């Protein structure tokens, strides 16, 4: 049996056709350094999406690797329940908080964002029936938005792909518009007047469900998954004041944009948010291990550290729960982002790959360029004027991802969106290739497509 | 100031008192050797939990330190979406199915049992819509089983104290009786009648709710952090025969059955379960790396993989799903339980572990001992003819537990049961240790609940 074929005969893939898999079989990934990974026959690629959004040090930061080490070598496994704790869990708890946008109380870690959501969904539902507002337990999160794939986190995920055959939203998950100018907009309307309606459109659910049973808004800064979707210039000046006026608590899901993707450190920062919870995964460990982080402000701690005292303890743990070897490698990642200045040079490489891909705004097919710091989309349509696709929804997407991979580049369609989310630690050159490789694919697409007019 | 108030000042502790935790403060673990952990004073405990009933090999196994290592220094990171994949996740998953008690089909990989528990969930769900069965979709678990602590896998736990302030259990999660005889047996009733009338509950729940709703049964083959309860003989092959009637999957949670800690590698061996699905972690990576595995037979990846074509993709997928370092710490820790014969020598070690703890059999405050290979429990009563507690149910756990640890030794409390899971490499006077420290915890609860 070659690797290929034990992949076909033994794994389940996630995000995968398991039919198609059985046919085409896997792309194997033998190794990586730098920005690059290396297939099972030797081709090199750009990991232009950092992998899944989060290698922030690429494939190869030796001090990820002596930390993981190191830790390994003093306590391999501990857990935090019952009191117990460890030194890797306590120093990260402490430079997470200390680094927070807002004034932040306590970490909880988690081993996954979806997790981390989960975690947030029962956290609120604690809170609420610790304060007596029992009914107050509705959550309401955005079309196209992500946040994972548990029952509870995929119910917060405004992605039909992740709900149709598995019977969600669970009923108390709203959703409300995905905040898209270009998609969603009237015709005319100015990106202050969408954020308006956008904003009157949520009042208006939490009137119609009564605002008593609303507890929590969750919104990723700007979404990732879903499209690389900027908000609306005021959008989340405006989503907070409807928050604030119906006592909502406001969650930022900022497992993408944490640690420099956005231009800041948060996409909080970036976006003017004061969130009551935050929620960080992905670059947290350069994803070199599993594990998440909620940050909760003091109102959340105190009301479900009195409920944890009335019932004896905290009913919630995961096995995993600030791990050991996973926190000692995030607390390493965090100090190299700090010391290598790399929120700083991330915003700088996100103005050069921004200025690359904007060489093609009068392209045929390029229907949006958008993006912030080192986080940027190009959206392909067929028709500019009615941005109609060409064929189905998805097929220029596909087409170009199949494409930029043939050119040694690993990006991501979302429809007919390619996504960029390279590792922070880029350089100018590394920009200049992903723009090249983007442009080659772009050409093939273009020649395949052949658009006259 | 302090790393101790660090702690207090920044981390909300799972399963922890928080305002208590605000006053005292942790405990904190600065290293770990073979079965032992030490405090940052220099104390020494043996972890007769192997941390939480995971640590196999115990906590220096240079084997899964250097694998972590060279994996690491391969390909650190990268994910199985998409068709992508590498070589630690799919050699992990052929030994998964090699392994497998029964014929499996596929892996999923996720990070946690509680992950991995909700991802089934969803999975039995897709695949009833797959096959036009949109009612067939309600979860049976057990009293006291635990299966995790998200939204979904927390209303399959069946502890109230998973539950309570959660708004758990969901709707379409029900629960039937934890076989524990000691607890739920009538006066002079069998083991064979106990689980007769187990089974009886299983069927009339499944009438009482309609059986083209019941979509799957979920089971621990003995459940661990609900007490060490070993189900009485006959169980499993009754609770089976009443599934298989009315088309009910049959889900094995082995997250601490798995890999030699009931005398065999898997609880389904030593319980005779044959399951369609199966649920890994814990000694999978002896919690070195965090990693679950669900085993999956050929007609639920069948139906799971027509649908995922018919939508597109399988919608379903972590981050850190199949992590290649996660995966090939797993796959080395595999490995050494095989050539290290660790299976047998687990159960040679449990013999030795019961036996000692049958000494205490006729203690006063010993209402019950339990267990299988190397897994057990002592469960303390304020009162033998009643079973009664002392004071409430909980005093005499948390105080034994409490005493353990002043002793040398970490165990958990389970209400007023004590438990010992300890790593599977633990030798015969390292069980006489765990056996006498839980001796002196014992006089010293009895000197306390005194005359
Ligand atoms: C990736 C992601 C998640 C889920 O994290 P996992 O570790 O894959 O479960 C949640 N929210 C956002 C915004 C994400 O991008
Ligand atoms: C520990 C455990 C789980 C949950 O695993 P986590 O990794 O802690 O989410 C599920 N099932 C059983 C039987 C367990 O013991």
């Amino acid at each position: 049996s070659s690797l290929a074929e034990k992949d076909i005969q033994y794994q389940l893939h996630p995000y995968t056709n398991a039919r198609l898999h059985q046919e085409l079989g896997p792309l194997i990934i033998e190794r990586g350094q730098g920005i690059y990974v290396y297939d099972d026959q030797g081709k090199g690629y750009i990991e232009a999406m950092a992998g899944l959004w989060s290698a922030a040090l690429g494939f190869s930061n030796q001090r990820l690797i002596k930390a993981a080490e190191q830790q390994f070598n003093t306590l391999p496994f501990y857990h935090l329940f019952d009191h117990k704790s460890h030194r890797p869990s306590i120093e990260l708890a402490e430079k997470l908080i200390e680094m927070a946008p807002v004034p932040m109380s306590k970490v909880f870690f988690t081993n996954s964002g979806s997790e981390a959501n989960d975690t947030v969904v029962k956290m609120v539902w604690y809170l609420n029936n610790a304060l007596g507002k029992p009914a107050k337990k509705k959550f309401i999160s955005r079309v196209n938005g992500y946040h994972g794939v548990t029952v509870a986190s995929a119910s917060l995920t405004g992605l039909p792909g992740n709900q149709r055959g598995f019977d969600l939203p669970l009923p108390g998950f709203l959703h409300v518009g995905c905040p898209h100018h270009y998609r969603f907009a009237l015709a005319g309307e100015s990106e202050e007047h969408f954020a308006d309606r956008l904003a009157v459109e949520l009042e208006q659910k939490i009137l119609a469900e009564g605002p008593e049973t609303i507890a929590a808004f969750i919104g990723e800064p700007l979404m990732g998954a879903g499209g690389v979707i900027v908000p609306p210039r005021t959008y989340w000046e405006k989503i907070q004041k409807v928050c604030r006026k119906y006592d909502i608590l406001v969650i930022a899901d900022e497992v993408i944009c944490g640690f420099g993707r956005t231009g800041q450190m948060f996409g909080s920062q970036t976006f003017g948010i004061q969130p009551d919870i935050m929620v960080l995964s992905k670059q947290l460990s350069s994803s070199y291990q599993p594990i998440a982080a909620i940050l909760i402000n003091a109102p959340v701690f105190e009301g479900i550290a009195d409920q944890s005292q009335a019932l004896g303890a905290l009913g919630h743990g995961f096995t995993g729960s600030g791990h050991p070897v996973a926190t000692a490698v995030a607390l390493e990642n965090l100090k190299i982002i700090e010391e290598e200045s790399l929120v700083e040079h991330a915003a700088q490489m996100g103005q050069l790959l921004r200025s690359g891909l904007q060489h093609f705004i009068d392209h045929p097919l390029v229907g949006e360029i958008r993006g912030c710091g080192l986080i940027a989309a190009v959206e392909l349509v067929g028709d500019r004027v009615s941005k109609a696709p060409y064929q189905a929804l998805g097929t220029l997407g596909r087409y170009m991802a199949g494409r930029a991979q043939e050119h040694g580049m690993i990006t991501r369609a979302m429809g007919d969106a390619v996504a960029f989310c390279p590792p922070l630690i880029v350089n100018e050159q590394e920009v200049g290739m992903i723009v090249e490789r983007f442009a080659r694919a772009l050409d093939d697409t273009t020649q395949w497509v052949g658009p006259g007019g």
